[PDB]
């Protein structure tokens, strides 16, 4: 799934970089740092509004 170092395109946030992955794979929680001013945001994967790249 996803991995740090992947960017995301968030439907509110826009466009941001993984910087950690955890949990398991079945339910994994992403860290997504969005560009200033919005920082890093955590999210469960499962049903995120984002799309790789």
């Amino acid at each position: 799934g996803w991995k740090v170092g992947d960017r995301a395109n968030h439907r509110k946030w826009g466009i941001g970089t993984v910087v950690s992955v955890r949990g398991g794979g079945d339910d994994q929680e992403l860290d997504i740092a969005f560009p200033s001013p919005i920082g890093i945001k955590r999210l469960l994967a499962k049903f995120a509004p984002i799309e790789k790249v």
